[PDB]
Parts: C-alpha cells; structure tokens; sequence
C-alpha cells in the first residue's frame, strides 16, 4: 500500500555539504539546517511513491501551513493523507528521545487556521521523523572528507496521535526510545482523547489528570 | 574596525556522500556565521548566540573586558528584479522593556546592525548535471545597514523601509536619529 511502500522506500537511502554553481562544497553543521536537509531529501521519494500509487503530492504556498505534504487520489480527495516530517538529533545511542509535533491552537481548534484543506477532510496524519545522532571549502573529490554533523541517521513513520504526548513543547511527543516510535507505543488511547486532549489544553496537566477530570 | 571588515551565494542543491544532488534563507545563516567569526576574532570579540529561539539578538559580539559595548546583529531575509522591505524585531519587549527576550540588557548594547539578503524568487542530479540544476533563486544582493538607520513608521514588529535596495546600503530611510527612533517604536 502507499504506507508500507513509502516506509520500506524511506529505509532504503548521507548528505554532507552545499554545493555551489562554481562547483565548492560548504560543511553544514547543526546550527533550522539539518531539519530542512531532512525535508529535501525526503521531497523526492514521496513524490515518488504517491506517483506510483496515483496520489497527488501538494505542498503549502504559504510555508507556515501544516501539513508538510497532503496526498490524496483524486477518486477520493475528502481522504487527505498528511505527511510532516520532523527531525531530532541524540547526543547517546539508545538514550530516549523525543520531537516536537506542532500547533495545538490552530487547525485543531479551528479546523481551517493555518493548514492547507481543512482538518476534516484528512483521514490520517503521518510522522516521518529522523533522529540523527550528534558529532573551508572542498571540491568534489574531497567528499569523503567533508566533515559531516553526525554519525548515523534513524527513520520512522507513523502517526502523530500514536506518538503524542501530554505537554507543550506547540505539542511535543512522548519522551522515549527510538524503538518506541517504530513500535507505536504512547499513552493516548484513542485519537480522539488524543484531539480532546488538546483542544482542551489550557483542570489537567497531564494525561492522568486529564483523565480524572473526564471522569 | 568591526563593521569594516565585515562589510567587506549561488548555492545549488545539497550534495550527498555518493555525489547525489538535491535541489532546493537558511543557507544565507548559513553562509552568514562562519564569516562573522572570522572578523570578530580578527578583533578579539566573542560571538555569541541565543539559548532560546525568539531571541534577539542572532549574534552577541563584545570583547570579555567591556559587556556594555557589545553588538548585535541579524540576518534578514527577503526577496522580490528590480521591484519595490524587511521584518526588524519586536517593538513591546527588550526595546520597551529593557529586558524582555533580548540575550543581554538592551543597555549593554552600543550598535544593532542588520545584515540582509535580497533575491528574486525565480528530482536529483549528478556533478555533470551540475549547471543544469534549477535554482528557485536569482540576483542575491546583501547589504550590511544599523538598524535604526533602515527602520520604518509602520509595524508589520517594527517595518523598514520600502525602498530599493540602493537606499538600504547608503542609509536612506526617515528617522533623523537613533534616539527619534527608539522613541518612535515603543
């Protein structure tokens, strides 16, 4: 299907510098950089894949629009699909990490502010995150050379409510392993408590409070 | 001097280990921070940036003897070839209230400058398909102006001037003093 295609796709394909007309090569670092490194190269393989199942791909005009990509068959366009990536680095392998997930205050309360279509005709809301793990001019030939700003780069995708958690950074996930992400392991239990969760984000500070006050 | 040898970008794609391009505001920060180094140790100032996001400014400079003489700048960004302005800082906080949101007091800084950048808004590649890329920017023009000398009357934060980019490097906005414009933007 479109998901397990772009996942598997995803696994398979490291960026290390800037490229100019003049044919140098500028060393990136961490200092907004990696995460729209991130966004780039994942552009082409979800064009990709959606091609190849027949979604169309749009992107916002107005940049602050979530989300990153909506896909949807033209046979159903009530049925957008949304895509945002997110990046995270890690300072230790296998030391919990976590992202942060975007507005609660717009689109979620409004259904239209700042998102593309409006939130009701999404279906379903993907997280492709990349967790990479910390760390003059050059020629082509340098390239092995070019100090790159880490050393290795993870990959999941899954969906933002699974992965979801109880405070702000904007939302922030669930603060844990990588493995937890893959595996689709959070506390909200339904997308629903998940969206009540936030909306009514001012009684509650967290998911057991939360849950009390339902009660 | 600072300024001097400060005042004294056709990137294409991002390149890959195995030498795969990617076609394409942050590269220009990019460009930016090595460069501003560069001349602040050429003088013995520490160059520092904020801990916080939303914080002014984007770079701290001062000599660690003397912290009420330091310097901030920040990096602009805007595009249009040949058409008719810029996004400064926030007129409520630090400037209204010397100490909200700015990484030292607003006393402790002597200069605000803003270095800008200006352009047009005009699958992966190979090294050979190299010249071949299409670039989603064309005439990058950059200009390195204080602050309270390209400030405009008008908020979106306070607005520069709408000018041309000849009146940015020359200093041609409307305020008559730094002081008529701190006054101003309150």
């Amino acid at each position: 299907s479109l998901r397990s295609d772009l996942i598997n796709a995803l696994y398979d394909e490291d960026v290390c510098g800037i490229i100019s007309a003049e044919g140098k090569i500028y060393p990136l670092g961490s200092d907004k950089v990696l995460s729209t490194i991130f966004e780039l190269f994942s552009r082409p393989i979800i064009n990709k894949i959606a091609e190849k199942h027949g979604y169309i791909v749009e992107e916002p005009k107005q940049q602050n629009h979530y989300p990153d990509f909506t896909l949807y068959k033209p046979s159903e366009p009530n049925k957008k699909i949304a895509i945002d990536i997110k990046t995270t680095y890690t300072n230790k392998e296998n030391e919990k990490i976590k992202f942060t997930l975007g507005g609660y205050t717009s689109f979620i309360r409004n259904n239209t502010k700042n998102i593309v279509y409006p939130f009701d005709q999404y279906i379903a809301h993907w997280i492709i995150g990349y967790v990479y793990t910390r760390v003059k001019t050059y020629n082509i030939n340098e390239l092995n050379e070019i100090p790159k700003p880490y050393k290795g780069v993870k990959v999941f995708l899954q969906d933002k409510w699974v992965i979801a958690g109880d405070l702000a950074g904007n939302i922030g996930s669930i603060h844990a392993h990588y493995k937890d992400f893959v595996e689709g392991k959070g506390i909200f239990d339904s997308e629903d408590e998940f969206l009540d969760y936030w909306r009514n984000y001012e009684k509650y500070n967290n998911i057991s409070e939360y849950r009390n006050w339902i009660y």
